């Protein structure tokens, strides 16, 4: 009756808040406050006053439009989230923002709401946490040992992220992701056999994972006998089907989705409480043994884990000094010094294609950044991601680098933005740019959490030539530019992919997404000396003109530049004096100051003409309502590579007329 | 046996296309011939001379790197894809692209290519043929009656979408869709066990399909006793496993993934055509009986069957004339006359959210244009996507015209392709716009295929508010406005949202987006009379500066165009004479006379600003150098909308300030 206390506290503070707020979703705070208790006060690991604990267990809310469910037990347990937070729900500047925000939130391991990704987002969590074990653990040092969570609902399991998630976490056999599945027949908008009529356990057991059913989600003690039982099976992922009754308590409204996206309203309220036997009198009310019942079952419980560990941990690095060490800086996220020595260099002469320059680079990397983890979906031969020297990273060796995604591109985007959220590894993920489009929400999501994943997006270009205009970029390039938060680099030779990678390498609060090519770039000279410093200010001069003043200046990016710089040779023998700006990212060039913009694109100089095999879209912020852009503004072509980008104006010949057209 | 010389035919067509063309995929044809010749011969009722017949099979080859196989199939049956075609596989200009296109290729019913989407697409198709029966089919008369199949191998079950749509598609019980999966344990890199070993058979009972093992892919017999099983079960969906060996034939690459994307090679394909027996010495040989053997099966099974059908529909026509009229008219995607007379106006000094104004023109249109077929996904309620007056599309009644797509975004979007494919139905779906990136490459393939389909984009912008920033839109305008052949439509009130849906549902050959608020947006006084004819231009002067030329032009879109018509009134009292131009479409506008352009935005007015939440990437493209935008370039928050609105700079001060600091 403590536990039913405590339970009904939760459910009463979520409603509160959301009364307050005037905004929100106590629905589904009510039908799973039972289950969601049992995990965390009995079977999690966690330290409220060090969420950041390495080795605590990790949560994931699915379900992100449940927050006051996470908010109201942060908030109990003695997690930073205070009573005056919770009755700023949804407000703003709060701590308590409508759906969970990584960063902003003491306790909150991982931003959710668009649905399906928290799923796959554990799933990130917990390779992660099997890959550093293997790495890092030693004998009697369990170092990394810790389950990974999460709660989601019938939406959840409807989105294609998830079944792809699911398949690969039974491929992968993660034993220690244990997922709650809120089971409650309603969706966002009725009743979910509207929709959904599939068999869950049956779908899951398919994959591969151990399905556990609670018929009454309201029984704590078989709530808590199925997590015994997800736990004692390392095998396999284990799903646990929790039958529960949407807004539980409310009379009028507990059955139905109309308990699911706004306030339960002031009469409805009263009559709730009652249902609960709850006579507190004031809102947002705790009794003082519920706060007692969490200090025993969460902090103490977690205080004394987090010391144990620590105590391991001073015993660990006497015993192996390098290798705790190297866990050390791997958890602050500081790359090896001197690492870059061991990356590529192009001569003056050489010819390579991006993507072969980013091979050999990530081979550099696997051999200098212990760190490094990463693959591709199903195209490493083409994506060129593959770490020759690395084991696969498999159910049979879980410290083998190599990922093997499969085509499974958006699980693959969120995974990565799981393994990232764990800390102790820098992750990257190869697909082709045009699939890019495939995972674009778990980019933005990364790009919400500022998570520095690395996305390795090759075949750029309508260079890709035959496969046609399917599998040809057009407009991925502007999609991403016009992201807040993502770094768009698109290297225009061997060394310049070099610096890009160093760049994307180091990041620390942004993803960075790589773009390169199918086909050979010569190694440009414009661009061999202090190619980092070059391609670290976003866009430089990689060819100057005769004078201070250019008659006028070409832009180009990536495969394009070296087009742009015979361009330049031809249109001097015309009497045309040219400077070229090589704009590998825009988003870096447009951080740079006032003073080293002007040094590049001269004001007084208005004749500017941009060069790049994608939508022209953005192009004008640099040349404006006086310049003109080469771009793309249709579809491709399935044809050799060579004969679409002469056919669609990439040609020496045609820059020349375009240009003195203009001038 | 003539079908085995048939089904070699097929092999060696398609491995010589690929010889000649050097570079395609020759393993899947390989293995797969046996099995779409069985279908193509003995199941599918098409006419090779009339690929456009409304009661042919639908067939999608959703594993489309398999083209060979189609293209080979499509000639030797006597659609008009010609040796010569063959010849020019994936070349220039030619009508055999490396990925089948819809619209370019005779007999070819989708475009696919992007894994997983081709399965999505069928569903769709077999949503339509369902729904159009009901619709039209009457006594003796079954006008619409035909079946949907597709092809798809490991790829293709590993992405989200196709478990979406496969969710989807047992949930209605789509009886006449029967997927032949080329099984063959190879995936696009290697081994399918490297990523995969879920039990895909388990999987789709789990979902509610039928699923029938072909132990043997060179079993004729045995995958047409699969098919004629799968017909006879008209109350559920069909998967065929079907075991093959990739490259079958090939003694150093069959099995293996080598036989996957490359060209065999010359003496490689030596071999091969020694295992098949093949004796011929030209390349591109097809012996008469083989021609003939197609002849039989197809062409004049096919010709027989359409005039069969053409004869009853002669029938119907004469049996409910005002019906059959009907259905001609859908067939040829033609709006009845006066069609839009019962379209909402809205009053000088009213109120309207564009979502509730799009819900008022989407139950106007479901009354007087009898085609009308859409939903939501899972957002019917927030989305105003519900056609109040109409029944639910379910398993039970298919002439239900709501549909409820559950949270399944892409799978929506790929079905909302295949419904506009097969004819007869104008389509819409509806989901919040920041979950238009999760149908993203969908929207791709509809813009690439020409597919006039309306997305119903609601809750566009922070103003949405407490939801948070994952529920915000901030780039996601750009990302589309990027896309060829899409057009995006951000209506500024009311009477600018009732054209937008106009110039959609009268679109032929691109989807439109509309972008539609959450909040009331005011009446706007500029917009009120010949609203369609100037949100047809793209950008219209929405209210005039005073004076001959203005000091400055302000444009703005959708909710963001009140705010400009204000910031025009007290810029005015300070000395600053502004007019204001409306966007609601920049492509259309693109579109519009040199002369047209020059009217609304004059070269000579070089003071420009634009205003719109939403990123500032490509404005500049209007304001060019010497102009400025107030956009939202972070992320948004979670507070009441108005106050992050105010937060953003979205005020009639800052706005007139601004302006004031660029003049
Ligand atoms: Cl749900
Ligand atoms: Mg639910
Ligand atoms: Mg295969």
């Amino acid at each position: 009756s403590i536990e039913q206390l405590s339970i009904n506290t939760i459910r009463t503070l979520s409603i509160d808040a959301i009364e307050k707020a005037n905004s929100g979703h106590p629905g589904m705070p009510m039908g799973a406050a039972p289950m969601a208790y049992t995990l965390w006060t009995q079977f999690m690991k966690h330290n409220p006053n060090n969420p950041t604990w390495f080795n605590r267990d990790r949560f994931v809310l699915s379900a992100g439009h449940g927050s006051m469910l996470l908010y109201s037990l942060l908030h109990l347990s003695g997690y930073d989230v205070t009573m005056d937070d919770l009755k700023n729900f949804r407000q703003w500047g709060s701590k308590t923002p409508g759906h969970p925000e990584y960063g902003h939130t003491a306790g909150v391991d991982a931003t959710t709401g668009p649905l399906g990704q928290g799923i796959a987002t554990a799933v990130g969590m917990a390779m992660a946490e099997r890959h550093l074990a293997a790495k890092y653990n030693r004998d009697a040092y369990n170092i990394v040992d810790h389950y990974t969570y999460a709660i989601c609902g019938d939406g959840d399991l409807m989105e294609g992220v998830s079944a792809e998630a699911s398949s690969l976490a039974a491929h992968l056999q993660l034993g220690r992701l244990v997922v709650l599945y809120d089971s409650n027949d309603i969706s966002l908008d009725g009743d979910l056999n509207r929709s959904f009529s599939e068999s869950v356990e049956d779908r899951y057991k398919a994959y591969g994972w151990q399905v556990i059913r609670v018929e009454d989600g309201n029984d704590i003690e078989a709530i808590a006998k199925a997590i015994e039982e997800a736990k004692a099976d390392e095998k396999r992922p284990t799903l646990i089907e929790v039958r529960t009754t949407i807004g539980f308590g409310s009379p009028n409204k507990s059955g139905k989705s109309a308990s699911h996206g706004s306030p339960l309203g002031v009469e409805e309220t009263k009559l709730t409480k009652e249902a609960y036997a709850w006579t507190a009198e004031q809102d947002f009310h705790v009794a003082e043994e519920v706060y007692e019942n969490f200090r025993k079952t969460v902090q103490d419980v977690g205080e004394t884990a987090q010391a144990e560990w620590n105590t391991m941990l001073g015993e660990y690095a006497q015993a192996y000094p390098e290798l705790a060490n190297e866990l050390q800086a791997a958890m602050n996220g500081l790359l090896p010094e001197g690492w870059e020595q061991n990356l590529p260099t192009y001569e003056l002469g050489s010819k390579a294609a991006t993507r072969n320059s980013s091979g050999a680079v990530i081979n550099a990397i696997a051999e200098s950044v212990p760190s490094f983890f990463g693959g591709s979906a199903d195209l490493a031969g083409s994506n060129k991601t593959y770490m020759n020297n690395e084991k696969d990273f498999t159910r049979d060796d879980y410290s083998g680098k190599n990922i093997w995604y499969g085509v499974r591109e958006f699980a693959m985007g969120a995974a990565m933005n799981g393994i990232a959220l764990h800390g102790g590894l820098k992750t990257y993920g190869g697909t082709f740019f045009v699939f890019s489009d495939y995972l674009r929400p778990a980019i933005r999501l990364a790009a919400l959490m500022q998570l520095p994943v690395t996305y390795v997006f090759t075949h750029d270009s309508i260079a890709v030539g035959e496969d046609g205009p399917t599998h040809e970029p057009i407009e991925q390039l502007a999609a991403l530019r016009a992201m807040p938060n993502v770094s768009v680099i698109r290297p225009a030779d061997g060394n310049e992919s070099v610096a890009a990678w160093r760049l994307a390498l180091e990041s620390t609060n942004k993803p960075t997404a790589l773009v390169l090519t199918r086909q050979d770039l010569p190694t440009l000279e414009g661009a061999k000396d202090d190619t980092y410093e070059k391609v670290a200010k976003g866009a430089y001069v990689v060819s100057a003109s005769k004078k201070e003043t250019a008659d006028v200046i070409l832009l180009a990016t990536g495969s394009e530049v070296s087009l742009a710089v015979e361009a330049q040779k031809a249109l001097a023998v015309d009497g045309v004096d040219a400077s070229v700006v090589s704009m590998p990212s825009m988003d870096r060039f447009e951080a740079q100051t006032a003073e080293y913009k002007e040094s590049v694109l001269p004001k007084a100089v208005t004749k500017r003409f941009a060069i790049e095999m994608g939508a022209t879209f953005g192009w004008h912020r640099y040349v404006g309502l006086e310049g003109d852009v080469l771009g793309i503004d249709t579809f491709g072509a399935s044809a050799p590579g060579e004969k679409i980008m002469e056919e669609y104006g990439f040609t020496v010949e045609n820059v020349v007329r375009k240009v003195k057209e203009m001038l």
